DNA sequence: ATTGCAGTACCACATTTAACCAGCAG
DNA sequence: TCTGCTGGTTAAATGTGGTACTGCAA
C-alpha cells in the first residue's frame, strides 16, 4: 500500500496518514482545558477528557483517605496529597506507616507473635526476619565487619564505623 | 563488647495506566 | 481529503516486597 513519505520514506497506507507523519516529525499541542497535560493527537485528547473529566455517577472513595470524587483526575490528583507521606494512621497508638505491611506488624505489638521456629518454642512478632533466630540458634557464620586498619571485628556496621572514624 | 526487637533504608521486581500510533469508517 | 474513534502496543510511576540495617534498651 502506498504512499511512501518522501524526507524519511515512511511506510503509510493512506496519504492523510502519511502527511500525519509529516505533522508528527516533521511540533504540536494540544492542551487540555482543565488539565495541565499535553495530548499529540486531538483525538487522544477526546479520549483523555471522556476518561479523566467524565462525570462519575456515584463518587469513588480515596484508597487511603475519606474523600470521594466525581471526577477521575480530581481522584487521582488527590491520592497525590498521600504519596510520600505516612498514609496509614493507626488507631491504638500514634505511630504511622507508608506501607501496610508495617501497619499490621505495629499492630501485633497491641494486638499480641504469630511466628514460630520449628525447632523450638519461640513465638517471634514480626514476619520471618525475625527467623534469622533459626539461623542462630538451629544452626547451619555472623559477618565480620572488620575496622581498617586496627583490623578490630564487630558484629554491627554502625558500631564499626563509628570506631573507624577515630583509629590507628 | 553483645543481642533481640521494632521499625527504617535501600534496592529490585511486578502491576498499572495513560498517551502513542496506524489504520478505519463515515 | 477530513475528522473522530479505536484497539492493541509501550514505558514511567508506582505498588509490592525481601532484607540489610539501625537505635534502643536490656
Ligand atoms: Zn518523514
Ligand atoms: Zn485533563
Ligand atoms: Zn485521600
Ligand atoms: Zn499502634
Ligand atoms: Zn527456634
Ligand atoms: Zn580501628
Amino acid at each position: 500500500k502506498p504512499y511512501e513519505c518522501y524526507i524519511c520514506h515512511a511506510r503509510f497506507t493512506q496519504s492523510g496518514t502519511m502527511k500525519m507523519h509529516i505533522l508528527q516529525k516533521h511540533v504540536a499541542k494540544f492542551h487540555c482545558p482543565h488539565c495541565d497535560t499535553v495530548i499529540a493527537r486531538k483525538s487522544d485528547l477526546g479520549v483523555h477528557l471522556r476518561k479523566q473529566h467524565s462525570y462519575i455517577e456515584q463518587g469513588k472513595k480515596c484508597r487511603y483517605c475519606d474523600a470521594v470524587f466525581h471526577e477521575r483526575y480530581a481522584l487521582i490528583q488527590h491520592q497525590k496529597s498521600h504519596k510520600n507521606e505516612k498514609r496509614f494512621k493507626c488507631d491504638q497508638c500514634d505511630y504511622a506507616s507508608r506501607q501496610e505491611r508495617h501497619m499490621i506488624m505495629h499492630k501485633r505489638t497491641h494486638t499480641g507473635k504469630p511466628y514460630a521456629c520449628s525447632h523450638c518454642d519461640k513465638t517471634f512478632r514480626q514476619k520471618q526476619l525475625l527467623d534469622m533466630h533459626f539461623k542462630r540458634y538451629h544452626d547451619p557464620v555472623p559477618a565480620a565487619f572488620v575496622c581498617s586498619k586496627c583490623g578490630k571485628t564487630f558484629t554491627r556496621r554502625n558500631t564499626m564505623a563509628r570506631h573507624a572514624d577515630n583509629c590507628a
